């Protein structure tokens, strides 16, 4: 009758909120999952790319750690990829893990997960596996407690199977931790006063914004400011409306046209952002000289990195909300050349069409308040033209730039809008070959009936001289989506795919619409 | 006009016989796939897990070392789970991946792989990023050194994208190394004096012997002992055949039943298996009281995690062979008990049948040539009762016991086959849990036309309280097979299962045969 | 024109990283051939001393310090004191030489194979860069991680010849946060829930001394009227201990501070662990009643606590901001000044007890002198006759590890010439002690540092193998380093000696026969 690690570790779990196990299930983790609390609930995928993956978007969308469940050494594997991208985006995810029993693992037994610890090095803030089964409980507070505490980030537990049966101690101590620091005070008022000197400043509001909960913030302080306000390049989240006068679209992503894009202003303010996000390589000078800059961010390894300028560490929503009071009202400040989309019609067309037919029809039927996931990198500017995000955490894309994310995320996405009490649709535009890798995430959403319509922009090939694997013939992507149990139509034309887009919107449960596109 | 570092790799490539890439490119890996010499093969796979698996397959059917190439860290990440089955294997793949060019990752750019060699820690032998470009071509040798040396494993180095396009330094060392090294004679002869001691000796000839080509010289040395001839517990590999007059079968997979299989020995030779596969914890004494145990291994890694015995190193190979020469022959040894297959026919049966019924509907029409791929545990009893390997090379499993694998290993095997100009066909018998890891990777099977025939018992659960995540309703798997390219029937009888399984044969290319069976 | 290695130095002048702690080896030459003029290089015997030292020398200046090793052997050698540095939170960045590009792929001698790997799991970050040119922006890097809260070592491998290639231009130089602040309004929780608590006690460990907040702590625990503990085994002091509200260390074990604190309703954990164990008896963490708050500048520390509800920030900041946001408490009857038990072994002949010896040294000890305390069996008479009154002057192994308090004192004393602050260093440590880190006495001998080092010699560190230290001259050893030394007869004589010490010029090591226990 005495209590177990078991009894009391899921006691802990419901008390810090964390009742949702993303996983999918293995031996080592049968005494873990065995007598599952009745009021938990438990995720599961087809394969560990996608729970973990799905995690991400669960906690991005609720703004809560998830918890991950993973079989052992060839279950963590599987997840590597999708680990990479939660801790890439700062997502606070508990993932655990099961060991094999205490009594036989210096054997190196079948499924024995040696030096475990290891393994998810180096894409975890904490990696740990208990020196005893008693201290199993403790070890989920702290693992939440690493994960809350900023930059938030993906932790690892591994657990012995023999551990959960074990006698407690008693109950599990609950604490809360920081889950935000403050900017220094005085070294905040030394940047306001930079500010305020600058003739020609420009701001940038990245990721971390967003996920700060800081949309109005940075409006409020960007609007005051009077200056051009820029995105990330390459963005996993947007923090600023798209529609707002001051918007000047995303930076470029390389150097020299970072440079070049930031050569008019005296002073440039990252908040929120790397400094910078870059992807292919254009040489350049990663600041012009007569351009200074001054960097915002609760991640001292997105500060240590940086080529260039001067940071400071705090939450990017203490930091604007504070800087807001901090600046004086320019004078007469000139507003910023408005940007302006290159729009224009391809609508009507029949299949394939381009993705600017594509875009400008989900444009036209999409809700207002729905999510929408990216993954389709040749389509960025059709993204960019046609869908701009209007409302705080309402996109979503891969934290590292790996694919395979946007499918399962869309699903974790739309369970923690069902579990949070928001009811709107996820809309995932997603490329044919990004499509495949996490494809059988589908299923999660089918069995949950949940919101989702994934548009999939089907052209035959990657999105990249004489390279091989580049093209994907022989798939009927219709049919692998019914297969997984999902609604589907291959569409013909802008017409159909208008159409389709609204049955899809009014059904119960995901729909997967195959658009032939060109290539 | 000058040789890059490109150049001289892929030369060195073509004379090492690293002729074949299996991968999935992504624009960190572009400039090392650009020009791709027309002699040399790339396999595409839709997802990484399934690359490094069809590898796996393909370097253990060619007994030849393969090359995988991933997308930095994402990619790699994506394919850890394989790792962890290719390093239990013992299996010699070059993973590869791309990285940022040195000409930015500092700043941690978007996609780098920051600390890449701790990554797919601690799976691979060895794991490697050049301190310069130059060193890239003997970096590749270095790697293939390192992974074809005993005991063979996988590998990872690390290639910023910037360094194929250098001057090389000129042609590359072409070096050869030792595959095999020698049991110490001296020790060898001891251990053959306590052989022909024994009274009641029995032999375990596991995985390394198939993987050292020792099929021959283990079967020779058996029948010279007299002794049973027992396999591993959960065998990826067989290395004796199961119609011999001396098998005993597999050792159980626990502490207490191999206690008791051994107990009525005086001495157990444990040739190219762990000491032991246990999997389920059933406590016991690892080896009871009267009995002794010596252990021959080419892992080192193997004899010394081993609880009990006295071991040494060596190819199984060398060693088998030369204790042949060593043992006396055995005054009129007892024949053993002979191993009875408890057999009785569910033939004819209707849909949903049992797991005996298909496989004997299997046994019948299988060709003898066949290789086997097992991914099914809830019917290892019925691969047992009616699928006896009776050739070398031609039955195979996950290295690990991570499901996801036998699919694209399949795959892999078959293109091996393919490559080594061996004529046979690969028959997969895969659970509907774990056809879905990697269902992906039968889109590659199709592709290039593979004869393979996947045969899925779908009885709507994972093979194993109150556990969560165990039902896998609502998957129509001949719908996804066919939108992958393949072949596929839903079969309906025994009748329906013998015919298509006899159409599959005949067929160009691969079928996937859903088979509904009972929980 | 300008090299890889013109840049670097150009950039670290910037910074501030003018003193080089090492000891150079072959893989190192070309880090230090042309070593500039106004730099200055402080050699050690050893590389275990060379990491300590540099230790020392950033606690005391308050700045980060570079310490230079000898690729793969000399890293090896300093593990023990990198510990000590990461556990005490000082901002270190140390570079080892690497074999050149040109050959490393062959594992030539004295290769750094997978160099990054070794340190671990002891620095903040660990990086060989992937090409000469990005050199300069490692070391502004290594800065910034050093140097963002919490502080912390570093580590840069450096194959040795990309010192000598061209640079792409001069090194950005960037400036960094070395604060946080509290999240304001869960500071303002922690506030509300200390005025409601009817009996709260203040434990202020090492982390206040080292964020300079040792008024702040004292201006805080005077409003807030409770009694004031301080850390167990503390490595640093923030506190002053003649204080009327001092109430002494905490217990180390923990039945021993659920004890402590089970008078209290709210203990109120600023700077400090929860909690500094050290032997094992068994016990809750915290007793029924009794709740915990914790403020510390360490995720770490908090993510680790076994109980109570934290936040993370500057103590310093904490503790101004906590002083405004509490309540005036009312009715106030004061604990009572601590009274320590006092008697006087004075005077007497060698051997003399520990207490003996501590009691002399309170007789003559400059007020303003800084103590380096290596003696764990002899806490109890520091704590009797040596309290720390002033901030800055009492420092210990941030780790545990012995073999620190040598090195460190010359650091120390490095650090208060570089500084300008004029006062002495006196180090009491053990015999055994004395050993692990004897050559480092050479540096103090070398830089004339004004330093005493007392050294307690009874011979040894049961039944346990090991613990005997016969057949040792330390008297002679040291003045072999070039120190100036005298073995004490007597308490007369040990107080003679100081005095003479205090004045002379250069360190002396002062071997003090005492009573074991
Ligand atoms: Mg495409
Ligand atoms: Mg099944
Ligand atoms: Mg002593």
């Amino acid at each position: 009758d005495q209590k177990t690690v078991h009894d009391v570790t899921y006691d802990l779990l419901r008390k810090l909120g964390l009742t949702t196990v993303f996983g999918n299930p293995g031996s080592t983790e049968e005494s873990f999952l065995r007598d599952f609390p009745e009021d938990f609930t438990y995720v599961l995928s087809l394969q560990e790319a996608s729970a973990l993956a799905m995690a991400d978007g669960f906690a991005q969308a609720t703004g809560k750690p998830a918890l991950v469940n993973l079989h052992t050494a060839a279950g963590t594997g599987n997840a590597m990829g999708s680990l990479v991208a939660a801790y890439r985006a700062n997502t606070p995810l508990i993932i655990t893990a099961g060991q094999q029993t205490r009594e036989m693992s210096v054997v190196d037994p079948y499924l024995n997960n040696p030096d475990a610890t290891t393994m998810p090095k180096p894409w975890v803030k904490w990696s740990y596996e208990p020196a005893r089964a008693e201290d199993v409980p403790a070890a989920f507070m702290q693992a939440y407690a690493v994960a809350m505490q900023p930059p938030m980030g993906p932790v690892f537990l591994s657990i012995p199977l023999d551990d959960w049966d074990k006698p407690a101690l008693g109950p599990a101590a609950v604490r809360s931790v920081s889950t935000r620091v403050a900017p220094d005070a005085e070294r905040l008022a030394q940047f306001a006063e930079r500010i305020n000197a600058a003739k020609h400043p420009m701001l940038v509001l990245g990721p971390e914004v967003d996920r700060a909960g800081a949309w109005d913030a940075g409006i409020e302080f960007a609007e005051k400011l009077g200056a051009p306000v820029h995105a990330s390049a390459l963005p996993d989240r947007m923090s600023f409306p798209e529609d707002h006068p001051l918007y000047a679209g995303p930076l470029p992503m390389t150097i020299a046209g970072v440079e070049q894009a930031v050569s008019a202003y005296d002073l440039v303010v990252v908040v929120g952002a790397e400094v910078f996000r870059y992807y292919p390589y254009v040489p350049g000078e990663y600041l012009p000289e007569g351009t200074d800059l001054l960097q915002i961010t609760a991640d001292p390894h997105r500060s240590a990195v940086a080529p260039v300028g001067d940071s400071l560490v705090g939450d990017v929503g203490i930091a604007l909300s504070r800087l807001t009071e901090l600046i004086d009202t320019p004078d007469d400040r000139v507003p910023p050349k408005p940007l302006v989309r290159q729009r224009h019609s391809d609508i009507p067309s029949t299949a394939p069409m381009t993705s600017n037919a594509v875009y400008e029809v989900l444009s036209n039927v999409k809700p207002d308040d729905a999510a929408v996931v990216m993954e389709s990198t040749s389509t960025m500017l059709d993204l960019f033209t046609w869908l701009p995000t209007t409302h705080p955490a309402s996109f979503f894309a891969t934290g590292s730039g790996g694919i395979g994310w946007g499918v399962p995320a869309a699903v974790g996405i739309a369970l923690g809008d069902r579990a949070r009490g928001v009811d709107r649709t996820v809309v995932a535009t997603i490329g044919d070959g990004s499509f495949q890798y996490s494809i059988q995430a589908i299923w999660t959403a089918a069995q949950h009936k949940l919101p989702i319509v994934f548009v999939v922009l089907r052209n035959g090939e990657y999105a990249i001289p004489n390279v091989p694997g580049l093209q994907l013939p022989g798939l009927d992507i219709s049919s692998i989506a019914a297969g997984f149990g999902c609604r589907t139509a291959t569409v013909e034309s802008t017409d159909m795919l208008e159409a389709e887009l609204k049955t899809a919107l009014q059904a119960d449960g995901p729909t997967v619409l195959v658009v032939p596109t060109l290539p």
